[PDB]
């Protein structure tokens, strides 16, 4: 038992990492078989980033400028192209340590692991959410760029985010590993205001079976509600609207604490309506919505 | 910028974690060089585990009968030995994947990362700290005993936790790696209950740091206290006592923020007497304590 904040074991990922340095910007680079991904704002200086044309800078850039180094190994460059907001550098040497692996673009509300690098090196990992708003609360400094988001189902790793910045606001942007940002952002140094933060409604709930199934049950009150009322109050708070399918989604919790969805919901509407009144949730002073039902199960069944 | 409750990439340790059954009892070992460490109620039975005598048990345990499986693949163990509360299975191949290591007994207060594993097998990693009362609040079902708590300094992974329990309050217990429990607990089945758990002051300061350097800064105020009258209101708050060692360990994020210690603890003891009123800090509504300061300035800093 116990309820904590889990990433994804790294050492697949940890295994991809590479530096990539064009000029005088060196940041992190994905190897998978023969190609290095990388953001391509590598091939960007310090005046470049207030509105850099990528298609013309990139003309300027010839295989050998890229110094792509796997631990203190160079890797040799033959060939690159951009595809949307990242390079793919094409090199002679497979990497050795690639996994199984999948791109996948997430839906806001899902969750990944984040292994933070730096000179392709890793500082740590963490686990996050893709906020409704498209950006992600991460923990990011300079060089962390090219940094990646994973799933792991066994053995396949599922790549679904790469770091590209930290947005004016604090808050952080990046692509899949197609090079397709999340939400509306561009790698352009710009005024790039994220719409609101609202809270994954359906992640909250799946938070509180896995409190229920884990003793935290003061919560629990004597009420049931329907989606449409509870939909009223969710508005109100700046939550996600509940729909059939996030409730088909926690049939597995409802089941196992035969707590029926619609009775967590009216839970979750009175903790809303009347605060936690300086209680906590499985050591959380605020309604915790960083992990999926699929993490709760997951981590109630200690799937490897 | 941006604060998250980070790992130690979890590589080197996955490439450790092996499986050991004896009998009916399966859980998980850790394989450096030509040694597996492993609980030693892996020999305990249904009944064993109420009172068992581990030298009687062990008696009746040859080589032969503790099964070590690393991947899908057996590994012979041709010497075993009990050491306080763990066995040391010595087995005729040295483990390749070996990291530089150490073990290290941590202190309360200290922070590492756990490598949650069911039958050798990873699944997950998160970060916990030792509580004041030689308790972690873990994430562990049946067959996670001999998951690894650790940190790393660069490539030297320090081995400091081994899971041996969940006590009758879901609280977890383990041992360093020569087998000495943290705190008063012993691997049986009887009442035990833990101690206060006490915030750990000197990190709920370092986190406070931390929210300062990453911009929230709602909470700093215009008093100061001293060492005396914060310990008075710690003590009205089960938090532990701040040293000098406490101080001077702040010293880094007293420097960089410009903030004095004693202005930060003055301005935790207003939160401790108004509470957060509905505020957050770095995305938490509690006063976190699962950062050193160590962890701050590494986080804040990008150590590799
Ligand atoms: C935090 N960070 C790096 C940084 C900033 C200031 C300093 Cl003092 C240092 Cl050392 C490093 C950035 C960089 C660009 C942007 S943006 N896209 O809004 O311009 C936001 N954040
Ligand atoms: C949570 N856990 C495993 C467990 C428990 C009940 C069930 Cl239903 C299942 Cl499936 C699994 C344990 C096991 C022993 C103890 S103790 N040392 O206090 O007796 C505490 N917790």
């Amino acid at each position: 038992s116990g309820f904590r904040k889990m990433a994804f074991p790294s050492g697949k990922v940890e295994g991809c990492m590479v530096q990539v340095t064009c000029g005088t910007t060196t940041l992190n680079g994905l190897w998978l078989d023969d190609v290095v991904y990388c953001p391509r704002h590598v091939i960007c200086t310090s005046e470049d980033m207030l509105n850099p044309n990528y298609e013309d800078l990139l003309i300027r850039k010839s295989n050998h400028n890229f110094l792509v180094q796997a631990g203190n190994v160079q890797l040799r460059v033959i060939g690159h192209s951009m595809q949307n907001c990242v390079l793919k550098l094409k090199v002679d040497t497979a990497n050795p340590k690639t996994p199984k692996y999948k791109f996948v673009r997430i839906q806001p509300g899902q969750t990944f692991s984040v292994l933070a690098c730096y000179n392709g090196s890793p500082s740590g990992v963490y686990q996050c959410a893709m906020r409704p708003n498209f950006t992600i609360k991460g923990s990011f400094l300079n060089g962390s760029c090219g940094s990646v988001g994973f799933n792991i189902d066994y053995d396949c790793v599922s790549f679904c985010y790469m770091h590209h910045m930290e947005l004016p606001t604090g808050v952080h942007a990046g692509t899949d590993l197609e090079g397709n940002f999340y939400g509306p952002f561009v790698d352009r140094q710009t005024a790039q205001a994220a719409g609101t933060d609202t809270t994954i409604t359906v992640n909250v709930l799946a938070w509180l079976y896995a409190a229920v199934i884990n003793g935290d049950r003061w919560f629990l009150n004597r009420f049931t509600t329907t989606l449409n009322d509870f939909n009223l109050v969710a508005m109100k708070y700046n939550y996600e609207p509940l729909t059939q399918d996030h409730v088909d989604i926690l049939g597995p919790l409802s089941a196992q604490t035969g707590i029926a969805v619609l009775d967590m919901c009216a839970s979750l509407k009175e903790l809303l309506q009347n605060g936690m009144n300086g209680r906590t949730i499985l050591g959380s002073a605020l309604l915790e919505d960083e992990f999926t039902p699929f993490d709760v199960v997951r981590q109630c069944s200690g799937v490897t």
